[PDB]
């Protein structure tokens, strides 16, 4: 996950996750 601190846990489809094909929808602070 980050800095070798966490692995990943579960896939990326928990009914609400960042999609790889759709990563351009202002996910930052507005």
């Amino acid at each position: 996950m980050i800095s070798s601190v966490c692995v990943s846990s579960y896939r990326g489809r928990k009914s609400g996750n960042k999609p790889p094909s759709k990563t351009c929808l202002k996910e930052e602070m507005a």
